């Protein structure tokens, strides 16, 4: 189940508008979070995110994510934030500067590399250097907002980089 | 790793392609949940894996670059067939009113489970997919079939709430 979540390890959510609901329980593992928040059982909203407290063993059920409005995300190290695939945007705006999804394919099917690998291609685009923008794990980015959409460094020693294939939202 | 509960699935349904310019990879296989895995891993594919069917008669799947919705391809029936579309290729974003909504959310705004189209339980309703052809009323997806101002909706397996909106987000107000 947790795997249609995208994961942000150390991070959770505040929210600044008190009109928006939250459900917590203390349970035993993320993993429970992620069942009750895909099969929304007791939950007064649709779940679009959850936290686990790893220190307190807390779920934290959420009707929003951290592209809404009135939420912030924050570091903190007891915390990983999960958040619902359905509900982060799938399609490109414009060149897809703003792209936050988790496709890590290039177009002709290359796996891409990861931002914080260095192999097989060296590189200066490391998470640091582009704060905001999301070069986690291997997902297809377009920090600097170039032509092709969001692209990576591929995993192919033959391919340095090359676009990946995330449809405008105007495609269909 | 049953990748497979992941897909939304038509069942007797493959997909033909008019444009012969695309690119298919098809192979011969023992279960569904293979092809599913191959198209999640995107696993020795020339190309982006957006859709797969797979063949129950002939024990084949076929793994696509596109799916029902990319232009140059067509739906096919076939009571051999069924097909898987990866739900990261199909918009899970709101246009408008959200008539051309494809994706599979179907949980209403309150949090309460939709019922689905085909059902007359808890809530009777004449909404049948064969009256609302191209509206995909399809499981319990929340949908906006007439294009009506509150966006996707759907009936609702509460039986004292009939229907209710969903919660989808708009792909782009600013």
């Amino acid at each position: 189940t947790i795997h249609e979540f995208k994961k942000s390890a150390k991070t959770t959510l505040i929210k600044i508008d008190p009109a928006l609901k939250i459900k917590t329980k203390k349970v035993n593992t993320a993993d429970q979070c992620a069942n009750r928040c895909t099969r929304n059982k007791g939950l007064p909203f649709t779940c679009k995110a959850f936290v686990f407290d790893k220190a307190r063993k807390q779920c934290l059920w959420f009707p929003f994510n951290s592209m809404s409005s009135g939420v912030k995300k924050e570091f903190g190290h007891e915390f990983d934030l999960y958040e619902n695939k359905d509900y982060i945007r799938n399609c490109i705006i414009g060149k897809g500067r703003s792209y936050k999804g988790t496709v890590s394919i290039t177009k002709s099917g290359i796996k891409c590399q990861p931002w914080s690998s260095m192999i097989p291609h060296e590189h200066s685009f490391l998470p640091s250097s582009y704060r905001g923008k999301d070069l986690q794990e291997n997902y297809c980015r377009n920090p600097r907002g170039e032509e092709g959409g969001p692209w990576c460094f591929t995993s192919n020693p033959e391919v340095r980089y090359e676009v990946c294939d995330i449809p405008q939202c105007s495609e269909v």
